[PDB]
């Protein structure tokens, strides 16, 4: 037997930074919880019981640490950029560094109107992600992603025409609630390095902005076929938005709302134009997938 | 053998009611969890097998749906006061109705600067909760709380001249990080039935907003000598705002952002005032709690 | 205002301790989560920032481990009400500490049929649980439980003669699934002080033995009424069994598994007598319980 | 713009089924989630709102109830194979169906030392899994998992001789715990569509129980180097006692036990050979992957 494959790191490594302006007495902070997984020569720590070829995962945690320090931890794609190319230029034998990136949201508090200089709240359990794949000799891969970010629309919703068949029972509707957890990834064109990441920083926090943005307006405006035809015509806008994109993907659920026929009792019209009270489905649900690129 | 206590019926029932201005077209949603326990005359259900006594969970789960059909949804004080009270009416041999309600948020979206009529955002897990406890001779009893308030200040707290013995590692500090999950419940008067509830019902709203904005505002502007401090300024304002509140009660994490100590690597200077780099602790928590009433 | 209640401490606090017989060799592990949160003369810390009451929650976390290093960590009785008891005597302003355990499941592995000196699998998320209350002049109060012990029966189970009316849809049944997560906890009589739970430590194993036996066999041979008649059973059978318990609760969710109806696919046979498939229920659940004392 | 790829269909559909021996009186359980997603000439569902080319979530839903009722669910790698197939035969322009499957314990309770006909307990978490690719013109790919299998060691671990530079902080240990959640995927040869899956029936069941046998086996026995070496012996011994497998891959947690200094304490000795109290570290986690194939 051989090894086909292997990664070693640590996950879960939760970190915290601040900034503070000494002049003005702004602070602003960062959360975020970060992954990193190495490869290269390290086959023998797994046939051999060498360690030798480890990079202990405790000293990837402690350089992690060190790294949030000495750099910027914003935009999460440059610090996962820093953090990737440090361990494949400091060790001869790591040949990747595969670096995950969960951003915590932390939104000024305003108070009385005005923002406060050193308090914040969780504003919502939506995220901004990166993976950052740091590959010697092969450059950088990014991809970028908002998740957790979930919304809800009461009416402008629509599913009929879809295949009927001896299997099918889905009555076609013309108004229904449609609700999604939104994962919407944007994957960037190969960096060569570090240097030429560095040189595209402002377009970070821009296409993050410009995905949220046409994601909520979008799915608020579009009077809607089908999850698969609103998610696609998101995908469409972000590409059109930014030349550095390849791809735009979109991961949905169709979380149900079911109608609740309440004829039984005392004739309550609780279905169709009378449609008030419904079921929130917890499971199961539609789960809606798409991969849009250039003509 | 005997019960000297029971109670039974349905939990995480999950709602949804839209209400429809056909006129504006503006549509607004309110989505809660619901557990309806019933307590009387039951305890043959459970030493006789005597199912003569026990209203199905199942119709309680029904008469959640139909209550939310004929009734406001909104303020939950109200809603869950209706349910309970349709109980130990509807059935001689039910004596107490115990309703309990999560009220889950779905904020209406802002599109180029302007509310849109029927599309939400789940800004954030925070809760409102009510417990309403209906008992046949003894009126109605309500505790309303906020729930999964996350927030987090960058300084302006400090911990010195606690008790320091054998058991004592902690250092005194007069410059540290506060994070918690706001937990605040604010118990009313006894109310005589669903009438003196409805009588007093712009009350609730009122009150919810007034404990999110004092929670929110004394987290930010106390110089925080202890976690127990600072709640009790919260607690002691909240009362002060609202006679028919007879308690306050916050329980509070203490969710500790440890500084790290880098000055083993090339001499790191990141404790003190040179603290920037924090580990986010997931566990141990201090947990703090507090009821406050009138003196 | 003033302080109608307070407990603080540290919640959360996990803790591994060995035991290692260097004679044969075998090594038994203890895996707990603890919380401890201490009452007394504190009122000061709340109201005019007086930390010098505050027995830091960072102390409370490591006098835990002390504790633990210095005694016993079985049975979670034992070791609850010397912890508790320790900071009453410790402090003389401490008046109260509330001790809660939760037990975490390390099964010693078998290996070709023999038990492994050293090695162990988590077999559930099944916990042994216990509050232990000790009130300086009022002595200790213990509650243990068993909890997260999910069993299905695929027959003998019955639903019928419950109440109907406007309300009800429930079709009576003879023969359905019964599925639960038990939770059961005994409270034991008062103990004027640890001697007196020291005199009584044999009987936290049994009573925790004996509970989850009776639990087990009278789900699997009860062909049951209902969860509250099966429930009453259970508990019945642990009062007669142990004199020194005052009470038995249990709290046991009904996870329904719903019959699909296929008869419009093929004309297929799915329920009554043909019930093959079904759909389990994730939400609602019926929630049904019970406190049964002494007659 | 264009799609470059889609998938849809429904996740999260939990399914039971019941087998009922009438002579015997004995029944078996089956429980699992399942999430089936479809690729094909679905394209114009996105880019042209045309419904016509979906085949409805829901009607997928309803296909796999009908399968179970119609089908073995047993094992998970044949009930996946009739799924997936199922699809790409019933529906021409349907090129792909893959199939996730997870299954649940329901293990047999033994009652006074027999086993009893009808009652199942949830005796762990631990989960066995399918990955069903059913691919038209390019049979069937099956990764066969067991996750969620929690173990510990408290000897037998070591931790030397790994790289130390200026990250470093790790002492080399010659005895530690060693905790982890096993994820252990066999990747079959490639099927060359439902008859060559039919074929190797009871090598499905037989390849789990000896994928489960070795990793217990070789985690209780071997004296660990690391994590790295200790899986590597596990996927070895899986590749040499089944051919029809190509690759074995683990992905294991690290999942740390921090010994306890409380020399400040008394001068307590806890550290080294006197290490008795641990502190369980929730976050962060060593991550290990290896993937082993044949020479
Ligand atoms: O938007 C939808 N897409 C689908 O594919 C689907 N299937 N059922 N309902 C659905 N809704
Ligand atoms: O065992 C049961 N008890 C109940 O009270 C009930 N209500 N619906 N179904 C039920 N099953
Ligand atoms: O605010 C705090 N209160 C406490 O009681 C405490 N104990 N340790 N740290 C603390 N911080
Ligand atoms: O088994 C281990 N493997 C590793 O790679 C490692 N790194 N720190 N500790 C470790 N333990
Ligand atoms: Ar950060
Ligand atoms: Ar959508
Ligand atoms: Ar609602
Ligand atoms: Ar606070
Ligand atoms: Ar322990
Ligand atoms: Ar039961
Ligand atoms: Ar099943
Ligand atoms: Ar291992
Ligand atoms: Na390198
Ligand atoms: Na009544
Ligand atoms: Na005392
Ligand atoms: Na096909």
């Amino acid at each position: 037997s051989a090894v086909k494959a292997a990664r070693y790191g640590k996950d879960n490594v939760r970190v915290y930074k601040v900034h503070k302006d000494e002049k003005t007495g702004v602070q602003t902070v960062y959360e975020m919880t970060v992954c990193v997984l190495l490869e290269g020569e390290i086959e023998t720590s797994y046939t051999k019981a060498d360690n030798s070829v480890i990079v202990a995962t405790d000293s990837i945690k402690n350089t992690i640490y060190i790294t949030a320090k000495q750099n910027p931890v914003t935009p999460p794609e440059l610090f996962g950029s820093i953090l990737g190319t440090h361990f494949i230029e400091k060790y001869n034998h790591i040949h990747a560094a595969h670096v995950n990136i969960v951003c915590h949201r932390w939104t000024r508090m305003d108070i009385d109107g005005k923002p406060h200089p050193h308090s914040f709240i969780r504003d919502s359990e939506e995220k901004r992600n990166v993976q950052v794949d740091v590959v010697e000799g092969k450059g950088i891969d990014i991809k970028s992603s908002l998740s957790g970010l979930t919304v809800l629309k009461s009416t402008n919703s629509q599913f009929w025409g879809f295949l009927r068949d001896e299997y099918t029972t889905l009555k076609e509707t013309w108004d229904r609630i449609l609700s999604t957890d939104v994962d919407a990834t944007w994957q960037w064109k190969n960096f060569s390095g570090l240097q030429e990441v560095r040189s595209h920083v402002p377009k970070f926090d821009a296409t993050w902005a410009t995905a949220r943005e046409v994601t909520l307006k979008t799915f608020a405006e579009d009077n809607s076929a089908s999850v698969q035809a609103t998610m696609y015509k998101m995908a469409e806008q972000i590409l059109a938005r930014q030349q550095l994109i390849e791809t735009v993907e979109y991961s949905l659920p169709n979380k149900h709302y079911f109608e609740i026929d309440l004829s039984w009792h005392k004739g309550l019209q609780n279905t169709g134009k009378n449609a008030e009270v419904f079921a929130p489905q917890s499971d199961p649900n539609g789960l809606i997938k798409c991969t849009v690129g250039r003509s």
